[PDB]
């Protein structure tokens, strides 16, 4: 398994704008369009992501590759934040995929947020952390996701996923 396949799994496929579970517009893997409400806007951010006319639907081509950019991107974000930077870097590999999950769902600067649980984290504090990750409105509202994360926080290991 690896991030890929993991995020793949988190987030599904779906070839035709479709709203996410905040209710945003959203394509492909989980690429967010817009925060806006209006279906134009999506269509708009769409084409220009793409390159062409779509028409609001794509191929899983282009859907993969948004989904690499952005992958790519989240990584990128991590190792230009300060906060997160150090977390990432103290971490083993199955893990660095979860922190990297969160921050493709969530954003660097939302994750760069659970200061507490980040330091744990730093500290190997398995246990704990996976406590504090658990108290959050994240958590709440995603729980099904959140728990996968966590627990692959918890042991290191790609259970959840299999
Ligand atoms: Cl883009
Ligand atoms: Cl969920």
């Amino acid at each position: 398994m690896n991030i890929f396949e993991m995020l793949r799994i988190d987030e599904g496929l779906r070839l035709k704008i479709y709203k996410d579970t905040e209710g945003y517009y959203t394509m492909g893997i989980g690429h967010l369009l817009t925060k806006s409400p209006s279906l134009n806007a999506a269509k708009s951010e769409l084409d220009k992501a793409i390159g062409r006319n779509t028409n609001g639907v794509i191929t899983k081509d282009e859907a993969e590759k948004l989904f690499n950019q952005d992958v790519d991107a989240a990584v990128r974000g991590i190792l230009r934040n300060a906060k997160l930077k150090p977390v990432y870097d103290s971490l083993d590999a199955v893990r660095r995929a979860a922190l990297i999950n969160m921050v493709f769902q969530m954003g660097e600067t939302g994750v760069a947020g659970f200061t507490n649980s980040l330091r744990m984290l730093q500290q190997k504090r398995w246990d704990e952390a996976a406590v504090n990750l658990a108290k959050s409105r994240w958590y709440n509202q995603t729980p099904n996701r959140a728990k996968r994360v966590i627990t692959t926080f918890r042991t290191g290991t790609w259970d959840a996923y299999k």
